[PDB]
């Protein structure tokens, strides 16, 4: 945690007053009432949102009892009350682009059953969410409001519906919209203002606490319907000025490199939420109020490409999966903020050669804004060009590459990282995007959080230990020439009896180099050395392991002192079969041999 | 007239020195005893708990906006109504079959109907909302009203909160919570805030309807405070408000106890005075119960004089000939009011059926069933009434003889409620077979009210028993009337003058039309006065089955296995019309047709008269 205070350091309250943008007039999609322009902006996506339309013109929305809620309380069950849910939200979500695409009034009945339903129920936060009120109870209590991750959402689509289509609802019966206008005040605007306490909003934040996602998540929440239905230029500004507040504390706790350390998945509602309220405060200012051009913001979107080796292959540290991807369009559009001409044609790349199409979903801005990139997107040439290595000093990531093939992410860290898995100093080989030697990643301390099952040596037969205190020395990366170096032994516990274990890896253009340097206080057991990987391994000779898997070929070269062994790995946890099927492989490297002071080198090439 | 009945039997002081707190006056078990559960049930418990398990898995229906604009769009009513009755029925439904098992199976489903209904804008039906002060069809969460259907659904709810109070609240005391607040929004506070809904009569002036609303929606308003008000202050003030209100009703019907409108409404007039009178006795220890007024009794007993038998009821008026009631209800009324004649009425009306419990989604009359099954079960079948029913201000007359001729006659004035032009006319059944017939009610057109209802053959003269005075037929209006009408009931002669019914153009003094019943045989007689002779009387009788004509003089009625003879003065030449049926309300009661029998001469004079004899033949 630095105290960075960014958009403190843009304006205060008063700053900000003179240069928010009233009566919506920020808002950058056209009228409701003009087929001409709509037109041009959804091109393609016009005939296929109004399709979208036509499949819910007959949805029956979709009630929540309250049983379903009390299910949370009774059993952990969380689907059965969100299914019904985000089936509403979606397809309110559709009908909003379908009534914007056709313009021809078929939807409005069917957007004013949805908003009218949305404003009866008691609550929009999520059953599992909703203990965090002062009840504690998991059902909705009509005297009290909180927000959540799905509330914020509810609000903020609730919002843009009343933006587009008051003046149609209001001929209908001004009524909707007016109960709208106190639904949003009582469930967003009011509680957002009133209560200091949400815990997202990271108000009275100590050390030791989260600050996640569900800030800048909640908080370009809360911004869209201030600036959407908060009229009033004093109440306006206070709002504002309160999430700027609120967001500083999610920018000064996450580490300068950008490094988002939950992967690849968390990306697009961590960093990518980040980007969307730095968009909206942006919007919301006429561009007076923005951090799009710093540096810090650029890297956070970088993370993405970077992360992403190929044909839906990501770094997969922590609890994460090896399988990821994202969503083009996000990423087109905040490549395109910050300037990042890497990240744009990244944004191509990950179509495989598909159109850009309307992003679907709940999350009405995202919608909204897809709807703008899309003819630009469909324009970028489709490339995944970067430099041989990236090296987060801090998270303490580093990946290299080689114009062969070779992908290799290796970490240093702390055996307390978000999510944690007991990994410092850990390796992943990527060939021609294949997992080679690979981290298994997340299932639904089990054995995938285990130093054990990670590309990491058992000091005097123990392995690494869970803690804060358990962490990487002297972690380097020589960038020129490929070289990640960190000593290890103080993630291990005292019995490993280490003074010092140096991991290193080294990445030329032909060959993948791991060296282990060690020396002990005293030799107790005999160390043993593991590698991970999957399909076919064999071992041809004395010294040699030989991987073959999806159309790649290598040869891990090992020490003749030690005794090479496959160990199978049944995976019936389907979030992992599904990545990397039925079964995975630990390699066991072991010996007789002890002594204090040693080293062993490891080198893995393909061969034809 | 302004009895006052109620207010006279006590004023807001004596009111709370005797009403009962605490709910201490509820006369069901505690859900808790199972034993008293099981002895009230019978029979009831294992069928309640099966209609029960039928709704484990109900989905509770959302009502969209859709559905309530929809009343203003087209006037469809149904789209809004039939989830919204389901859901109650359900609920209703869900209530019983738990009292009936307690063992808390379905406490999750009334808990979810409860909740629902709670997030529901409003309990008003969308044809009954613009009323609102918007004037829309569409719930304005702002405000709320009360109508006939929010009503029962906030006793209802009230009930289920009564009930299943301590078991929600181990689960999630803010269910019962939201319960209380929304009875409070929806009825008590509307009640108690807004002194000009149209039912409460409170404006009341002549010219104006009271109707089957008031006591309908001061019985269900009643049951709320009783249920859900513990202040007793607020409580008096409540009741009191409710006296005064239904005193406008009995204010306005007649003191005969005939409903003018015919049997359809008695069950949800009559039938709810009788709801509110013992809910009102219930809640008083006793001590403020009209149950024994004389003209309560004649009220429910009604309902026993005007059903012949068979489904067939006496109409006159806007009325369907095909009618029926709800034994349980009647049985109730009669206990209630010591009335043998209707508890064994009802006993006759369950046509060897055994009584078993209400179901709908009247949670009063359904808890109120379960009290009186066992009783209404023991009781002897039995349709027994004098040989005379003599209401002299409605002018109705209903006359039996023991061969099974039943005649219903009556005086009256064109301006009646939902009127026919029929004052003078008669019906006659033959062992409740309809032979001279009243076709009754056809579906609504856009003539039905206003000038041209007269111009719909249902409601003329024309179509009744009745005489076409110099060819001219009654005509609508307030002093088109009857003069002079009688009844003997030793002798069965019923008579009355229905000059005045007619108009100057049909140019008569006066017609003297007089109905005998003797043990065999209906007599009819005409006997007139004209200011001069325009054109000749012509003199019909309504019919159907198989019709004919074996002599000058003479015409035979075979329907539904009865047959008789009509003697005409043979100075007639009768002619029979078929009136073909397209209307289904009326195909659905008579057929594919039924007949107007014409009576026409060239005769023409200024005074004379008129026998015409109906017997039993064959
Ligand atoms: C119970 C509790 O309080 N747990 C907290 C924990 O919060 C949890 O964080 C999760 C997170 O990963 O951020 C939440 O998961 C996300 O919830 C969303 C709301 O239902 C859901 O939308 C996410 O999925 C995406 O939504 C999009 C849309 O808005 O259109 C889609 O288009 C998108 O592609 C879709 O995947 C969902 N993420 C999942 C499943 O990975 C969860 O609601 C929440 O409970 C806190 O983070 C921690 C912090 O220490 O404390 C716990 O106690
Ligand atoms: C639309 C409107 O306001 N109409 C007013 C009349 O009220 C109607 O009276 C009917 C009646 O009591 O027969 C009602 O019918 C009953 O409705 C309840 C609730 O849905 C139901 O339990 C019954 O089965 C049903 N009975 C029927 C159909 O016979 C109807 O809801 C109601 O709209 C009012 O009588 C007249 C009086 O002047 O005014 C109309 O404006
Ligand atoms: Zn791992
Ligand atoms: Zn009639």
């Amino acid at each position: 945690y630095t105290e960075r205070d960014m958009l403190q350091k843009a304006a205060d309250e008063t700053t900000l007053k003179n240069v928010l943008v009233m009566k919506q007039a920020w808002v950058p999609y056209p009228a409701y009432t003009d087929r001409a322009a709509w037109d041009s902006l959804m091109g393609s996506n016009k005939q296929r949102l109004i399709a979208a339309g036509e499949k819910l013109l007959d949805y029956k929305w979709q009630l929540i009892p309250a049983t379903a809620y009390l299910e949370y309380e009774r059993t952990g069950n969380r689907k059965i009350m969100e299914v019904p849910y985000d089936a509403n939200r979606q397809a309110l979500n559709t009908l909003m682009l379908a009534e914007l695409a056709e313009g021809k009034g078929r939807f409005i009945d069917q957007l004013l059953n949805g908003a009218y339903m949305s404003c009866e129920m008691n609550s929009w936060v999520l059953s599992a969410h909703l203990p965090r009120q002062s009840s504690k109870r998991s059902l909705p209590d009509f005297r009290e409001q909180i927000i959540d991750l799905g509330s914020g959402g509810y609000g903020a689509l609730m919002a843009w519906v009343h933006y587009f289509f008051r003046k149609p609802f209001d001929k209908i019966n001004p009524v909707v919209s007016l109960q709208m206008r106190k639904a949003i005040k009582e469930r967003i605007l009011d509680p957002y203002m009133n209560d200091d306490d949400m815990w997202w909003m990271a108000f009275n934040w100590q050390p030791g606490e989260i600050i996640n996602n569900w800030n800048p998540w909640c908080n370009s929440n809360a911004l869209q319907c201030f600036l959407l239905m908060e009229n009033n230029k004093d109440r306006l500004a206070k709002a504002v000025y309160r999430s700027m507040k609120s967001v500083d504390k999610f920018i000064n706790f996450v580490k300068s490199d950008g490094a988002c350390e939950e992967g690849t998945s968390a990306w697009g509602h961590a960093a990518g939420k980040l980007y969307d309220y730095l968009q909206i405060l942006s919007d919301g200012t006429g561009g007076k109020i923005s951090l799009l051009n710093e540096p810090m913001i650029r890297r956070m979107g970088e993370y993405m490409s970077r992360s992403y080796v190929g044909n839906g292959w990501v770094v997969n540290f922590a609890d994460a999966s090896a399988q990821g991807g994202g969503d083009p369009l996000l990423i087109y559009r905040f490549g395109k903020a910050v300037n990042s001409n890497e990240m744009m044609h990244f944004a191509a790349y990950l179509l495989n050669g598909r159109k850009p199409y309307a992003t679907m979903g709940n999350d009405a801005f995202r919608s909204l804004q897809s709807l703008l990139c899309c003819n630009d997107l469909a324009k970028e040439t489709p490339k995944h060009d970067m430099p041989d290595v990236t090296w987060y000093p801090e998270t303490e990531f580093c990946y290299m590459k080689n114009k062969n093939g070779m992908f290799v992410a290796a970490k240093g860290g702390f055996n307390n990282e978000s999510h944690n898995h007991n990994d410092v100093g850990t390796f992943s080989l990527y060939v021609n995007t294949i997992p080679v030697i690979l981290d298994a990643g997340v299932g639904t301390t089990i054995w995938t959080m285990q130093s054990n099952y990670h590309n990491l040596p058992m000091i005097n037969g123990i392995p690494q230990k869970y803690g804060q205190e358990y962490k990487a020395t002297n972690t380097t990366c020589n960038e020129k020439k490929r070289v990640f170096s960190t000593d290890i032994a103080a993630a291990y516990p005292s019995e490993a009896k280490v003074k010092n274990w140096i991991r290193s890896y080294t990445l030329d253009d032909r060959k993948l180099t791991i060296t282990d340097s060690y020396t002990l206080e005293e030799a107790v057991a005999p160390n043993q050395v593991n590698f991970m990987t999957w399909g076919n391994v064999t071992f041809p000779s004395q010294g040699k392991i030989q991987i073959e898997v999806k159309g790649q070929k290598v040869e891990l070269d090992y020490p003749t002192l030690f005794k090479a062994e496959l160990e199978t790995i049944q995976l019936d946890d389907p979030r992992l079969s599904n990545v990397w099927g039925k079964e995975i492989y630990r390699i066991t490297l072991k010996t007789n041999e002890k002594k204090e002071t040693g080293n062993y080198k490891f080198v893995i090439q393909q061969i034809k």
